[PDB]
């Protein structure tokens, strides 16, 4: 029987080199494997401990002898008995041929099928090993800890562009007529950044300093791939600058995978995405395409270094690459992508993090992993958004060129090898001398949420106390604290804050001051009755003397802390009395973005009227803006993102010029047969209105079942969706359910949208709770859908009844069904909302 | 003190015999002063005579006997609890001897509509006016007056009332002296009454003008607001009818000289029988042969047929304990559609009826049901007994006993057992011993009582083999087992044979099994005829295919009230399992040659419940799929339809039905008919006439434009016409925009645009359509503290409420929440007969989509 028994593989054998040879067939979905694996020993052991799944072995063979598989499926492990005692710094290999499945779960070895331009059926194969699928394709060592060299063979037909990490070392055409595609050697890499690629294809290759790289997409599709090639050269030459190491590889390539279910991910070398998310039009695709596009090839390209190059020795530490990944996502964009705007998106990505991270719910983000399940869970946006902006705060404390230098020392010091995070923070700690230790960023991982820093404005000294920022222990944190001030004088420093209660001794006697500039500290501000009063009415005298990402942070801190309570809710609604002379995008969209929460809360209870002076109330605020507002795309991103913002809030509402311009607009377009063009940034509204009357909705219904492009399709969901007609909904969400007029994956969205307004409020939740089994069977529990799912449904549940009614169905399924993390979270929310009525609601009737 | 009455019921021991009320009530103040001469006599010996008061304030309480002028003081006792004050006698009470009671009060004027209540309205005047009425029944006499409050204590009222000389003051008997006090009052005193209940006792004190004509020696007179006489000519005409129908048939002429009728202006107003002072809401008295529909036709003639038939059933003859009230509340819904058949037979009431017998059947086929007989003890118990199933079982057991018998047979006995306890308290048996006064003693009645002492009624399977008719009977229970479950059926029959013999005849199956020795052949059985009997006829494969096959050859071979009967049937079963639904809907398939309103608006009504329940659900390709297979079949009968109100009741009726079917679906030219009389109706602001029958229709189709639903809000608010302010509120609620129809229930719940009353109304079309159907749940659910403390825990409201809202559940998801709610409320609550049923009923609904839902797609 199986000699070891543990979730991680033994110390003793270590993979040098990888040899696999597989002879994949597309139309049927098998292929048959060849696995020469070069190892050596360490340590005298008698077996090999390493990973196999879906395989049917045909000859195992140590190395010429013949030796033995032994199976253990709930580690996934297999183990070869050698004839002799395996010995210290000797090198063994080891043959495995086998058969297994192509997958359709479209997780590891992976094959589907689509229709061409010429309706014909085309078969494609691909690769997503991350975290734990490479041992499905073959076996292997599969831990990222376990680096070796990839030499990988593919056999297949003429028609098919056989893809890999590498750049392809020979073709040579077999007696059967196949050809064998073999790759050159891979560097030393971790089983999970290993791929290949089977598909009918085309390129768009443009060469740097030697290194090729090249767009792959299917031949229909290589007309919109132009935009990608273009960002991935600018980037590249901007990270191989930055990190001060050069792109180990000869080749670079990105592939556009003909699926919307497609495995997007870092692969050293064949970097995967979604079709849809690379195909840009200079002409069509908005704003949010251009920035969506250009933060994905960014993030992807990040990984090359921090991921692929400096890999983690184990998943408890995923949060670090993808965290790092994604504030290069945001920051090489600022440096040469700058008119975007993106930090506004960083801003606004940062401001949700914190709010789920207010929760109890909440979980911190340095945390040991050994279950199986345990793997998948780093697998959240929310660990990737906090470390990203931890970073931020470090990089904003120590200089740009501080930060800079940690950076490409830990990345030269760690070149092709397995870490522990600990590892950058050393790598940070010679600063050029040892000044502050690192427990610092250990009191931001090791534990949950964030802190609350209250200031006190005395004189010339600013009482600074610290606490754990609870909605409702022990927790202290070392905060970084930036601040500006101001006979005009405009003064900032940075102090930090180790201890439960500080203070700032002022240079001057300054009139207004505000904590944390442009919020780059993962931190909510509180300043004392005063303190709050003196920066209200600076907004109110001149806003720009602060800037818009410094406002904004106001705006979200007052809206927060008055659902705390640690400020009245009148208090935040005196701070938005300046948004008459506010022209920057990121705090007017805060601004809409919170009265619409409170909006919408409120109108689900049924306060219709109140809810309607709370809009009156904002519109009054935003009018000449709302006014001055073109429908056209003529401006700067942020512009023309304000222009979408402005006329979706307004034509929402139906106030004043808004509706009937759109209405028009919308009557021609549908006359013309769709085949006049309308401005991109007005686009939603124009549908969103037109909808609204039978006529417009069948035909919407009529375009997006027949139509192309997909940005255009996702536009007429999202308005399809936000009619008044509780048929149509209910129609929706049951035909994306079954896949017949729109594919499953659109379902959650659907239920976002419907149970976002009063018609479908209830019809969503309703949804929800019927077709829970299919929903489960459709996306497994823990799913990203079936917890925007659960979110999306329940959030505007702001009643003891609806909370006593989603626990009573929650329990009812499975008490592991109760127990779960969007269960326990949307609860939580539920009990909140129904907080923040019984503080705030009362008011409300004498002052809206 | 130590009371010496523990019980709830008073003792034997004292007996009144003569009660002289006099009474100053200050309507203004809503207060009065009151004094009572109670003269009673002692069956047995006592220290202490133990009578009812409540909310009096008692000055002075003195005692006298037989042959004393003069008044011994006696010391009165409390007991809040049941009601009960004991007076502490100076002498001991003699057997045999009589002695006189006298006490003075001070008390309030009813804040609600119970006992001596008050209130104001408004006249045609824009100035203030103050109204005081009676609502005894059950419990309340003894709020206005210390008396011995049971309907057994029976005695004679002299009623005298202190008004200011404006105020029209009325009671029970005629007026024998109005006296000119000096203070500018009049002091108003009533001759002595007739041997009457407590709880009968009645006087009004109203600012009203007359109507009257005297039928032979009694002056029938109906009272109204001056601004509003002129709509009870109807109202007169028909009791002036009625009554020479109901004094020739009963052989006993109406005891007092007089009989008044009145509209009380109010809408919360008790409505009620009291002996000579039937008081009504004024809603339900006031009629206009133009502006005026059937229905409203209907009710008015209805509610004065059910008024007039008790001052026998239940005045003359009054039941000694509240558990016989079914007996009296059936007797006289029986009179309701019996003096209408005879006299107004254009009504064709006997639809009205059948419908009735259907929804009752189905409310009493659940486990929750109860027998109508059953030991009332306490007040709870009191309330319970006035719920209109224990009265519409026994309309349909009186049916049932007068069709058995002869119409000569059922009249005999009830001549006879009104002579025989004219002025006496009875028992329920009473009624049944008169029967067994069959010409001898034929057979028992001993017969009725498995029926009123049954809960539900029984299933009779029927097969024919040859000229052998098997017959069985089992309770019709709905499956989710006892057996004393056996009823003396009386088994009507009707066939055809040999060159269309129509034979029909009666059989007793009081056992479990039997046979019927048919003549010949036939070529088809239809057992129950016009639905007589109180049951459900199931039969063999063959002979239920017998009807459906004879449904399409010629149908009129059957009455419209057989054919109306098996269209229930078959769906009944089809809900028990008995008969697949490929079968219901295969009898059905006749209705293209149906020009009778009764299996029209049948077929309608159990396919609107699968058309509603399958939406409900997701299934909306079956639901549409349903009803254009029903609107093929009805297809000639909706397009020869014209949008007026001529006609026949009936026929008149149907229009209505095919009209409002053809439009709730849209189905071809209706919504533009209805849509281009709307616009016409809203063009000439709201001054046009619309035809009564299709009026309802026309308000809905308009009311699904912004523009219509704004037009009749205002309509609504400003109208004066009560009878369209409902038509135009039920389209209002008919409307398919969520925020409007949460905006109504929102409003009636805070007495807003609409009053409170309306709010079940209004819940309930929510809730019925797809767009309000979770809207109309979830407003109970939320606002369930306020509608409690509006309507009580326990009443028609909240039973009616909770009903409505829920019905249309059939999943296990939808049955978990309901209990789960009610759970978390309370488990005195949760523990209610109408959440039980509520829960029964979702529960009975999974069970009906577990059987049919699966194999529909195939078909329809
Ligand atoms: C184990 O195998 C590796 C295979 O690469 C051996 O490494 C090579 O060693 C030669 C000298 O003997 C060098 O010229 C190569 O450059 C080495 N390659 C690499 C990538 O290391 C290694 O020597 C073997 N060890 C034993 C114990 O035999
Ligand atoms: C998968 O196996 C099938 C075996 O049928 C191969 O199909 C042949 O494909 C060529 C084109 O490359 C056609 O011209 C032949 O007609 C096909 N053969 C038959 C018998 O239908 C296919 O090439 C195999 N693919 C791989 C990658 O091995
Ligand atoms: C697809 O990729 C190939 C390289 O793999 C590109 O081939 C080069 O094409 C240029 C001209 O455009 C030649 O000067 C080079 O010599 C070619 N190199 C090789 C290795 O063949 C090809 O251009 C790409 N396709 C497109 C449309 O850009
Ligand atoms: C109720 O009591 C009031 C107050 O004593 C009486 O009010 C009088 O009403 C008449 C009209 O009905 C007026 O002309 C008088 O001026 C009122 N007087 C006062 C002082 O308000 C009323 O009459 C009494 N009613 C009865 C039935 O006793
Ligand atoms: C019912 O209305 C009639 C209307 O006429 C009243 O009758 C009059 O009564 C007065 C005495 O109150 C007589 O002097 C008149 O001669 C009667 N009119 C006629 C035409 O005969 C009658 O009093 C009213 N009754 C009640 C109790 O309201
Ligand atoms: C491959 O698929 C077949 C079904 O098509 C299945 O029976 C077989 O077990 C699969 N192979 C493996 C190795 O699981
Ligand atoms: C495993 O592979 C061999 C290849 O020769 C095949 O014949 C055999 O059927 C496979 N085993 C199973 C159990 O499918
Ligand atoms: C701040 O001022 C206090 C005296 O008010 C003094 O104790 C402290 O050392 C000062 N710190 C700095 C850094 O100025
Ligand atoms: C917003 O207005 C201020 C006015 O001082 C100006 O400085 C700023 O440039 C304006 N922003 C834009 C986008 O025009
Ligand atoms: C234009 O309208 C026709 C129907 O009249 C439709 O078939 C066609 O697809 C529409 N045009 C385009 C480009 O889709
Ligand atoms: C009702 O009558 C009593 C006297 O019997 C009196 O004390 C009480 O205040 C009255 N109720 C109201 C509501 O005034
Ligand atoms: C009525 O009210 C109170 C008792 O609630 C009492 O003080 C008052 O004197 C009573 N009135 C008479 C006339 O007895
Ligand atoms: C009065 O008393 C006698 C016995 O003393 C009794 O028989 C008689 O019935 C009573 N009077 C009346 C009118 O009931
Ligand atoms: C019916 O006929 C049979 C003869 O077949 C006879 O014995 C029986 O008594 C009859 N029963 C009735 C109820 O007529
Ligand atoms: C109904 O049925 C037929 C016509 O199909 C006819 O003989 C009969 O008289 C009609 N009844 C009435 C009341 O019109
Ligand atoms: C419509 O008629 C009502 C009276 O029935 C009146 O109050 C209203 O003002 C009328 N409207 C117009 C515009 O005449
Ligand atoms: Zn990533
Ligand atoms: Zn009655």
């Amino acid at each position: 029987l199986f000699p070891w028994a543990q979730i991680r593989l033994p110390t003793a054998v270590v993979p040098l080199r990888y040899e696999l040879s597989l002879h994949p067939n597309l139309t049927s979905m098998t292929f048959r494997g060849s696995v020469t694996i070069s190892v050596q020993a360490l340590q005298v052991t008698w077996n090999i401990i390493l990973h196999s799944t879906g395989h049917n072995i045909s000859r195992v063979t140590f190395m010429e002898k013949q030796a033995e598989i032994l199976e253990y499926a709930y580690h996934g492990q297999i183990a070869i008995v050698a004839p002799e005692a395996l010995l210290a710094g000797h090198n063994y290999t080891l043959k495995i041929e086998y058969s297994a499945n192509i997958s359709s779960s479209y997780y590891g070895f992976y094959g589907f099928s689509y229709t061409d331009e010429s309706n014909e059926k085309k078969y494609f194969a691909a690769t997503q090993f991350e975290p734990l699928a490479a041992r499905s394709a073959f076996p292997c060592f599969d831990e990222p800890a376990f680096k070796a060299t990839f030499i990988i063979k593919i056999i297949r037909d003429e028609q098919y562009t056989a893809l890999s990490n590498m750049p392809k070392k020979s073709s040579v055409v077999l007696d059967d007529g196949l050809v064998q595609d073999e790759f050159s050697e891979s560097v030393k890499m971790s089983t999970y950044l290993v791929a290949f690629i089977v598909g009918e294809m085309k390129n768009l290759s443009q060469d740097v300093n030697g290194t090729l790289v090249s767009i792959y997409a299917v031949p229909e599709k290589i007309g919109q791939v132009h935009y990608a090639l273009e960002t991935t050269v600018k980037l590249l030459e901007f990270f191989q600058n930055y990190f001060e190491i050069q792109y180990p590889l000869k080749k670079l390539d990105l592939v556009a995978i003909p699926d919307f279910e497609a495995g997007a991910m870092e692969n050293w070398g064949l970097l995967t995405f979604r079709e849809e998310t690379l195909l840009y039009d200079s002409n069509t695709s908005s704003m949010a395409d251009r920035k969506l596009v250009t933060k994905i090839i960014a993030h992807e390209l990040a990984h090359q270094w921090f991921g692929n190059l400096v890999t983690m020795k184990w998943w408890n530490d995923l949060w670090l690459n993808e965290g790092f990944a994604t504030f290069m996502e945001y920051f090489s964009l600022e440096k040469i992508f700058k008119e975007l705007s993106s930090y506004e998106d960083f801003l606004d990505a940062r401001f949700k993090t914190m709010k789920k991270d207010s929760l109890n719910s909440s979980h911190p983000i340095s945390s040991s992993v050994q279950s199986s399940e345990q793997i998948e869970e780093m697998f959240d946006s929310l660990s990737y958004f906090k470390g990203s902006s931890l970073l931020l705060m470090l990089k904003t404390y120590l200089s740009e060129d501080v930060f800079q230098h940690a950076v490409v020392l830990y990345l030269h010091n760690h070149s092709y090898a397995s870490i522990q995070s600990d590892d950058l923070w050393d790598s940070f700690n010679e600063v050029n001398q040892t000044l502050d230790v690192k427990r610092m960023m250990k009191t931001w991982t090791l534990q949950k949420g964030f802190p609350l820093v209250t200031v006190q404005k005395k004189g010339k000294e600013l009482f600074i106390q610290q606490e754990r920022f609870f909605l409702n222990t022990s927790y202290l944190w070392h905060i970084p604290l930036s601040y500006v001030t101001e006979n005009y004088s405009k003064y900032q420093s940075v102090s930090l804050l180790d201890k439960k209660s500080g203070v700032i001794n002022l240079t001057e006697e300054v009139l207004w001051v505000k904590v944390n500039i442009n919020m780059n500290g993962y931190y909510i501000v509180h300043y004392a009755d005063d303190d709050w009063e003196a920066l209200i009415h600076q907004l109110k005298i001149n806003p720009y003397v602060l800037s818009d990402k410094d406002r904004a942070n106001l705006i979200n801190n007052i809206f927060e802390l008055a659902g705390l309570g640690k400020v009245p809710l009148k208090r935040a609604f005196d701070l938005i009395n300046y948004l008459g002379n506010e022209n920057h995008t990121a705090p007017i969209t805060e601004a809409l973005f919170q009265t619409d929460l409170i909006y919408n809360l409120l109108e689900k209870l049924g306060y219709m009227d109140l809810a309607s002076r709370l809009v009156t109330r904002v519109f009054k605020l935003l009018q000449n803006q709302i006014q001055q507002q073109t429908w056209t795309d003529e401006g700067t991103p942020s512009m023309r993102e304000l222009r979408s913002a402005l006329l979706e809030f307004a034509c929402t509402h139906n106030l004043g010029n808004c509706s009937t311009t759109a209405m028009k607009l919308f009557d021609d377009w549908m006359a013309s047969n769709g085949t006049q063009s309308l401005p991109t940034d007005v686009m939603t509204t124009v549908f969103k209105v037109g909808a609204k009357t039978d006529k417009g909705w069948s035909f919407l219904l009529g375009k997006y079942i027949s139509i192309g492009s997909e940005a255009e399709k996702n536009k007429i969901l999202e308005a399809l969706a936000s009619s008044e007609d509780v048929r149509k909904l209910y129609w929706l969400m049951k035909s994306s359910l079954n896949g017949d007029n729109f594919r499953t994956q659109k379902l959650s969205f659907i239920i976002r949208t419907v149970g976002r307004h009063f018609p479908g409020h209830l019809l969503a939740w309703d949804f929800v709770k019927e077709n829970w089994n299919k929903l489960v069977q459709k996306f497994p529990l823990g799913s990203y859908t079936i917890q925007n799912i659960v979110a999306g449904s329940t959030y505007l549940f702001s009643t003891k009844t609806h909370l006593s009614e989603v626990q009573a169905f929650f329990e009812n399924q499975s008490e592991a069904t109760f127990r779960l993390r969007c269960v326990q979270e949307a609860l939580e929310v539920i009990q909140l909302n129904i907080q923040w009525m019984e503080k705030n609601l009362k008011s409300l009737t004498w002052w809206l």
